[PDB]
Parts: C-alpha cells; sequence; structure tokens
C-alpha cells in the first residue's frame, strides 16, 4: 500500500528496503522515456507511453551501453564505477527512495551521474540513495541518460542525430519528476539537481539551457562545470567525430542519412570498440562524444551566456576535490602506476604537460611548464608528480569551476563554495593520488554511516555534516541551519570570495580558491594562445 | 724621490697622502690621451704625446662633461655621485695610489666607474683608492672615459664619429697601465679590471673585445654585465639617436659629415641639455648614448660571442645587490618618493611595469605582471612596491648577469659569484629602497674603516673581508687565502651554481641565484616576444 503509487503514466509497485536499523521504500527502474532502440538510436527521447497494470519497480534497471574499465580487473577501486547490471540500449529509467512513512510534500534531490559523458550508471552502490533519503528525510531520485555516441553523436542540421540527446534524456526525467513526484510525497517546487564530474557539468548545462531551467529549483555541482574544456564541442567538431566514427566502421559517408543509417545497423559494442579512435589529439581528460554547442539546447556560446546573465538565477552550492588530476594521470600519462609512488622524471613531466594541454602550442606549453616548475628543485620526482596532478586538476576542473562561480555569482541568488580535501582512511588507491576525482561522492551518499565499510567515526561525522549541508541547502537555499551555533558556511561573494574546507577538522574559511593558478588558466594562457 | 716617477710619456710628481694612521703616494691626473677637444670630439682617442719637464700629479683632474643630478639639491645621497671637479672635455686622465715604500712588482687593480655610460667621475670620494691600496698593498688605478654623446655618439661607417670611443678611452688607459705601471711598482702581468654598473658592463665588454683582452689578467664585475639590455644598441639605433640629437640642435642632417660638423660647433652643455630627448620609448633604466654593436670593437652579436666562447678565458668574480631596481623607480616611476614609504597602488604598479619593460607588447606586459603579482593580496602597496623593485633589478641587472655567468663559466677558468645584501647602518636613503644600486662600492673601497663616517664595527669588518676577497682574487685568481681556516667562498660551477651572501653575518653558501625569475627573463619572455 505504501509501496503502491499511481502516477500519470501508470501504477508502480516499490519495495521495502532496510537502511541502518530502519526501513524505507524504493521504486527502482521506473521508465520515463520510450526505449531509444532501433530507428530511435541517436534520436531525441520520446515520453514513455502510459501502461496498464502495475509496474514492478522492485529491482534496478539495465545500465546504458558504455565503455567498461578493465585496467585493474577485480580491483574494487575501479570496478565500483563499472555497470553492475546488464547493459542495454533500453536504459532510460529512474529510481526513487522515499522515507517511511511516505511524506506529504518534502524536498526532492535528483542525482545526475558523471563519467565523462561516455560512462555512468544510476545503480552503483556508491549512488544508493537510501542513506540520504532516510537520514535527511528527502525524496532521492537518480536518473539515467544515454552516454557515448548513443547520447551525444552530433550531426547538426539532421533531426535523426541532432546531438545532445543524452541531455534531453536528463531533461525528460526532470519533466517526469516535475509531473509525478508529488504522488511519492515529493514537492515538485523544491527539486534540487546535483551531480558530479560530467553530472556536475550537466547540472550547469540545465542552469544555462532555457528549455531546462523551469524544471528544478536549485542546483549542486561537484567537480564539474558547464564551461569545462572537456564538456562540450562545436557543431563542426561533433560532425567531424561522427564522420570519423563511421569511417572506423566502414560506413557510407556521402550524406547524414547514409551515415546515420549505417551507424544504426551496428551492434552497440561495435560503436564502443572504436569510440576512442575519433579524438583529434593525443590527450587525457578528453572524451569523444559530449554536448554540442548547437544553438538550440544552448542558444549561444557558453561564455556569452555567462557574461550576459542568460541563465537560471537561483542558489547554487558547488566545489572541488584537492587532487582532481590524479585519476587521469594514472590511466593516461607515462610514468604513473597504481602500485608505485609514481615519481615523475623531467622527461615524463614534459610528456604529461603535452597530454594535459593538447590544444597548446610550444609557447603555451612553455608557459604551463614555467608556472608549475620549481627551478630550484626541478629533478624532484615528487614535485614533478604533484605538479602534473595540479596541472590536470586546475586546467580541467578547478579553474573552469572558479570561472563559472565568478560569472554566476554576479547574477545569481546565493553561492556556496567548498574545497573537499579529506582522504578516506579506507581508500584502496595509492597515497600519491591524494583526494581523488569522485571520492567525495561516498560522503555525500552516506556510506561512512555503514559500520561494515570500515570508515572512522570522524568520517561518519563528516558524512553526516555533508549530507545535512546538501539536504538543508536543497530544502532552503542555504546549507546552514538557522538558530544553530555550529560554525557558518559563508556565502561566496564577488568581493570576498569565501569558501570552506570540507574535512574532519573544524571548519576553516578561506578566500580566493587557487586564484594564482586560475588567473593563469582563465586569463593569461587563453590570451597567449589567441595571439599565437 | 718616492714621489717622482719616470714613465715612457715623461716624468710625474705625486703627493704623499695620509691614510688611516700612515701615508701612501698618490699620482693624480696623469694624462693618457690627447685632449679629445675641437675637431677630435667624437673621434677615437690618440695617445698622449710625451712631455718635457715634470707633470704635476698632485691634484685631481677635471671630470668629463656630463648630466648632473639635481633632483635632491644638497642631499649627500645623490650629490656624492656628481662631478666634484670642474667639468671639461679635457678629461682623459688616470689616478694611481701606490703603497709606501714603493713596491717592486705588486698586484694592480684598475677601477672603471659606472653611471649608465652618461655620467661618472674617477674623483668621487667613494672611489678614493687609498684605503684599498694601503690595506691590501695593491697599486690602485682609476681611469676615466668620455660619457654621453661625447663618448658614444655612433654614426657607423664614419671615421669621425664611429661610436664606442668611450670604450676606446678605457682601452687606451689600460694600454698605458700595461706600458707604464712597472715604474710605479705595479706588475703589468697581474692587472685586474673592476667596475660597477656601466663599469661592470665595460669590464665584460673588454673580456669580449679581441682588441682589449690582452691588456689585463682577470676581471671583477659589480652589478653590471655586457649583455644588459641598457648597455648596448645596434648601429641602426645608434644612427637614429645621433640624427635625432642633431634634429634637437637644428643641425643639417643630409650627411654624416654635415651632422658631425654641426655637433662639433655646439657647446658641451647644449648636447647635454637635449641628450635625454632621443630615447625611443618612455622608459626607466635606459640611456641615450651607449656602446654600439659595430662589428669592430665587438666582431659579432654579444650572444653569439658568449655562445661560441669568443671571449677572454680567465678568472672572474662578480655579483649583484639585493635591491638594484629601487634607485631607478625613485627617479623615474610614478608613486615613488624619497620621503615616503612609497606604497604602490595597482594603477602605479601597471604604469611601472610598462616603464620597466619598454620593448614589451601587451601580452609580454601581462606575463610580467602575472609573474610578480600575488593575486591573493594584489592591493598590498608594499608588495606592489617591492614587486616593481624586483622587476627592475631582475630585468636590468640580475638576470642578464646570471645569463653572462652561465655562458662564461662554460669556457672560463674560474667564477666566483656574490649576492651583496647588507644595508648600511648610516644610509641616508629611505628604508624602502633596501640595498641600493652602487652601495656596495663604499665597502669595496674601504670607507667603513674611517671612524668619522659612522659605520659600525661589523661594517668595518665586512669592508675588510670584501677588500681582502677582491685583492686576493686580483693577486691569485681566487678570493680565498690558502691555508686559512675561514669559511671558503666556493667556485661557481655549471652544475652546482654556488654563490655566497656578502653581509655582516657568517658566510652562507646558496645555489641558483634567483633562478625562477631568471628563467622567466632569460628564456620565456624573449620567446614570447619573438613569437608575438
Ligand atoms: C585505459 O587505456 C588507455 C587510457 C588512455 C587514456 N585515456 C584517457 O585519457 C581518456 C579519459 C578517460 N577519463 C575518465 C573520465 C572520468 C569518468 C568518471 C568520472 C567519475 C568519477 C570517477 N572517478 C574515478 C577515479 C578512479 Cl581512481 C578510477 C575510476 C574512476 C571512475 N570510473 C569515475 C567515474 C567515471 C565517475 N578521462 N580521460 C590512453 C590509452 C589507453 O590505452
Ligand atoms: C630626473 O628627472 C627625470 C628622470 C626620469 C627617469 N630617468 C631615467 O629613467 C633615466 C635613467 C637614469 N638612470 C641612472 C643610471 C645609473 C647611473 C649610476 C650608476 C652608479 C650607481 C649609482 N647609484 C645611485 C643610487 C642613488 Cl639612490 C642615487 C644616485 C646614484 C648614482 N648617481 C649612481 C651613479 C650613477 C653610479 N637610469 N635610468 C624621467 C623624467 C625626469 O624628469
Ligand atoms: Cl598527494
Ligand atoms: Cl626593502
Amino acid at each position: 500500500s505504501e509501496l503502491l503509487v499511481n502516477t500519470k503514466s501508470g501504477k508502480v509497485m516499490g519495495t521495502r528496503v532496510p537502511v541502518l536499523s530502519s526501513h524505507i521504500s524504493a521504486f527502482l527502474g521506473i521508465p520515463f522515456a520510450e526505449p531509444p532502440v532501433g530507428n530511435m538510436r541517436f534520436r531525441r527521447p520520446e515520453p514513455k507511453k502510459p501502461w496498464s497494470g502495475v509496474w514492478n519497480a522492485s529491482t534496478y534497471p539495465n545500465n546504458c551501453q558504455q565503455y567498461v574499465d578493465e585496467q585493474f580487473p577485480g580491483f574494487s577501486g575501479s570496478e565500483m564505477w563499472n555497470p553492475n547490471r546488464e547493459m542495454s540500449e533500453d536504459c532510460l529509467y529512474l529510481n526513487i527512495w522515499v522515507p517511511s512513512p511516505r511524506p506529504k510534500s518534502t524536498t526532492v534531490m535528483v542525482w545526475i551521474y558523471g563519467g565523462g559523458f561516455y560512462s555512468g550508471s544510476s545503480t552503483l552502490d556508491v549512488y544508493n540513495g537510501k542513506y540520504l533519503a532516510y537520514t535527511e528525510e528527502v525524496v532521492l531520485v537518480s536518473l539515467s541518460y544515454r552516454v557515448g555516441a548513443f547520447g551525444f553523436l552530433a550531426l547538426h542540421g539532421s533531426q535523426e542525430a541532432p546531438g545532445n540527446v543524452g541531455l534531453l534524456d536528463q531533461r525528460m526525467a526532470l519533466q517526469w519528476v516535475h509531473d509525478n513526484i508529488q504522488f511519492f510525497g515529493g514537492d515538485p517546487k523544491t527539486v534540487t539537481i546535483f551531480g558530479e564530474s560530467a553530472g556536475g557539468a550537466s547540472v550547469g548545462m540545465h542552469i544555462l539551457s532555457p528549455g531546462s531551467r523551469d524544471l528544478f529549483r536549485r542546483a549542486i555541482l561537484q567537480s564539474g562545470s558547464p564551461n569545462c574544456p572537456w564538456a562540450s564541442v562545436s557543431v563542426a567538431e561533433g560532425r567531424r567525430r561522427a564522420v570519423e566514427l563511421g569511417r572506423n566502421l566502414n560506413c557510407n559517408l556521402n550524406s547524414d542519412e547514409e551515415l546515420i543509417h549505417c551507424l544504426r545497423e551496428k551492434k552497440p559494442q561495435e560503436l564502443i570498440d572504436v569510440e576512442w579512435n575519433v579524438l583529434p589529439f593525443d590527450s587525457i581528460f578528453r572524451f569523444s562524444f559530449v554536448p554540442v554547442i548547437d544553438g538550440e539546447f544552448f542558444p549561444t556560446s557558453l561564455e556569452s551566456m555567462l557574461n550576459s546573465g542568460n541563465f537560471k538565477k537561483t542558489q547554487i552550492l558547488l566545489g572541488v576535490n584537492k587532487d582532481e588530476g590524479s585519476f587521469f594521470l594514472l590511466y593516461g600519462a607515462p610514468g604513473f602506476s597504481k602500485d608505485s609512488e609514481s615519481k615523475i622524471s623531467r622527461e615524463d613531466f614534459m610528456s604529461g604537460v603535452k597530454l594535459s594541454v593538447p590544444h597548446a602550442n610550444d609557447l603555451g606549453l612553455d608557459a604551463v611548464t614555467l608556472q608549475y616548475t620549481d627551478w630550484m628543485d626541478d629533478n624532484n620526482g615528487i614535485k614533478n608528480r604533484d605538479g602534473l596532478d595540479d596541472i590536470v586538476g586546475d586546467h580541467n576542473v578547478i579553474c573552469p569551476l572558479m570561472h563559472f562561480v565568478n560569472k554566476y555569482t554576479k547574477f545569481g541568488n546565493g553561492t556556496y563554495l567548498y574545497f573537499f580535501n579529506h582522504r578516506a582512511s579506507n581508500l584502496v588507491w595509492p597515497e600519491w593520488m591524494g583526494v581523488i576525482h569522485g571520492y567525495e561522492i561516498e560522503f555525500v551518499f552516506g556510506l561512512p554511516l555503514v559500520k561494515e565499510l570500515n570508515y572512522t567515526a570522524e568520517e561518519e561525522a563528516l558524512s553526516r555534516r555533508i549530507m545535512h549541508y546538501w539536504a538543508t541547502f536543497a530544502k532552503t537555499g542555504n546549507p546552514n541551519e538557522p538558530h544553530s551555533q555550529e560554525s557558518k558556511w559563508p556565502l561566496f561573494t564577488t568581493k570576498e570570495q569565501k569558501f570552506i574546507d570540507l574535512n574532519t577538522e573544524p571548519m576553516k574559511v578561506h578566500q580566493r580558491l587557487r586564484v594564482q593558478m586560475c588567473v593563469f588558466w582563465n586569463q593569461f594562457l587563453p590570451k597567449l594562445l589567441n595571439a599565437t
């Protein structure tokens, strides 16, 4: 009864799940779109046709077709991110965790997974919404969206493969939440979207996109922003990559209709097998099929929208991790290894810089090298390693986010900024990688509250603080509880630019997050590359 | 008798001068060239014709015609550098201080004054060679040379104003020392030339010039090097400035012969009155008439000579002061004043950068600004002031000297490098100016040994250490006395790049003097400006 919900598309039957020492309801694998299969591959999603009978929402759905990381087989640190369900193009489902007893009209949070727009699953253990829904009394939704070529192959001008359809998948799930979350006890006028990495970029893209803005109230962006250099391409570059994808699969390339028809006859794994072959440069932190600046989802360039205030004005909470670059260097840069401290030679440093800034000319590469090299101590393998780590994280995550924060705050209604720099005590990744891209998520989703997962008591307390910040922000637009005597997370303002550290020690307020390096990345290096 | 010396140009009669609690002999105002007056203005010097009778060498000679600093009338800090004798184009004389009793064959040191190639006198109180000659038992020579347009007006191709004649003045004095210092008790095979600022650049130019190299044994360069950006111009730029000088004086400009003839009829002060009007840029630390890269005194570019080892291979001792830039900012940059702490606004900082790097385009100016700005604290007037101080000293003195040191040491026979960072207790200049350009000279010449000058006992001890370093280097090629248990000043080597601080505390050895900034000035910024 508590597990049966009538929605506008039909009835759904959930399941009662244990969480800590209580229970909540879960509605898993609810369809929000028609299966984008067959001649619907690459096309914009269509709403799910209403169904007769009762939809069995007791088990997780399929994951979308995607590249699977096999670099460390059996290693939990990498396999925890891989699809844990069967992959299928039939994958547009969402999941809902609902407090028990069912609320009347409570705050909703919608999670958008990341994964470079080429990977991601709503069903990962680390995305289990039951601890957040139970602890903070929110309705927690996780959506899914097509990734890779399936979600982002872009042949602008065509209506069969227009690009951005993964983002339209996200939007269709938000539309379904807007239309139906009331029946689960959610308040559709108090929806917060939040996401990490490409999901953080996606959140920012719905803030910008006129077609998405009305479908949520406020937003949280973790380690990703819409202006990140990896997060979008021009329509010309998307077309070049789509044509190169067909060339890899022996397709007729004489027209969009012939190319799209050829690509639609291929099995999913044949696209995945060649997807990485279309990148224009030898690079790390660059992905083949990503959002395209198309003039429809995004009416103009991202920079001109941010400059003019052409975006949703609301409250945002966002931040970054200390060592965003380390994951990408481990997988893609010579000299880095999982089982060594990865001290980097001068030659491997120069190779890494070239991989990390693929669009740079030799003068640009010299500028990056000078900015990040201690010339009193240039053969220090630890400083070279940490310098490359900083280059990758500053260029790809931190400095684009700081540019976004400063543009947004001029027109927005409240900005809260964090710097997550706690390394978990039970981390299976080597110590040189520090505070890794993606490893704040387990604190946001409350995994340290689970005794068997071997976190410390301080880490459980940190997780509870973070979950309460997130859910209080979602509820009110302010992560701070009023009338409480805890230290206050201050607003980020244009003038004072305050942020907080997120770790196990007492809260410290700082100003101008990595301002020196972000002047280099956001102002000087673009000017240098444009003049040369 | 001890005061009478027969030389190859004739007899000279010196004077007995008191020094501390003893006496030495002084031979002041000995002519080494014919007076470069009349139709000899701008021409290469001619040897002084031998004279009958006894030359009265008991009084200082005239100083060369030059610009006189009147920015702080009556202020000893600036007036101590001005001519202290009557100015005259009849000014090619040298001075000799000789220990008593007259030595047989002792080390000779020849001082070359600086002053931006536009000023300087051999007769300044701070250049009095009697303390060094007495204390260290050397024969101390100070020469003179034409400065300004008189010494450096350059119309390449003409034999009436070929350029570089001030450097040929220096060379003619060195030739006279080579030919005659034996009669004063000097060893002509153990001559060290030393000089500060433009005199340091000049010393380096005689190391490079094939026509000068045979006239001395080893060399000391203080706060100046031949490759400094202010120390030379091309023949085209020298010609442009000579023509502009004539335009300022209503000269016929249709041929070299007409221009030179017009310039030779002008009184000296009319040239001096307009000399600063010919500079191509709004600048500081740039001078109108300087050595020209002519293909004769310098056979090729300074850089190609340093790269190929086309220079005298010997021992060198050289170094810089901590705050070389402060003097130039005080006189030439907005926001700096003698009687205030000169806290610099953001706007005056940007004006100062533009003055300090006049050849830079806007991208180059942004690169300099980023390198020297703390963007966590960019409105700190003390940091802006000290940042400009560092820009001026790094660009104009320290980084060119470090480029010279590293090129020279590849082929040379021994390099000793110092960093003078002691601020004298009795300095009359404000504290913001720090360790000023030129203020190591009083320690080299032993002024702290004079009780009435109000130095401390530690500063007398520092002066004695420096004088002993200099004279022991002059004597042996090594500033360290063998068999002594004092801490050793190590050789500067290509690999370890060691240097010492010179101050009142116990000697400390460091490595890679200002290497971070000099990579910027010597490698990155030239590459940036060449590509743009
Ligand atoms: C793998 O083999 C090669 C790899 C390369 C180098 N490849 C690349 O540079 C392509 C690339 C791939 N990526 C990864 C994008 C990030 C996707 C995810 C983001 C989210 C957080 C996260 N963090 C992880 C951290 C570690 Cl240590 C390990 C796995 C992580 C992970 N899967 C995720 C997911 C995916 C969610 N960046 N660049 C070259 C040649 C190769 O043969
Ligand atoms: C003075 O009026 C103006 C001045 C300017 C600015 N002028 C300039 O930038 C031209 C310039 C002149 N200079 C000086 C070159 C250095 C020459 C001397 C070097 C040696 C060491 C020395 N140090 C001194 C330190 C102080 Cl604090 C004061 C005087 C010093 C001094 N005369 C010397 C001499 C000269 C020997 N650099 N740039 C613009 C407009 C003006 O009306
Ligand atoms: Cl680390
Ligand atoms: Cl200072």
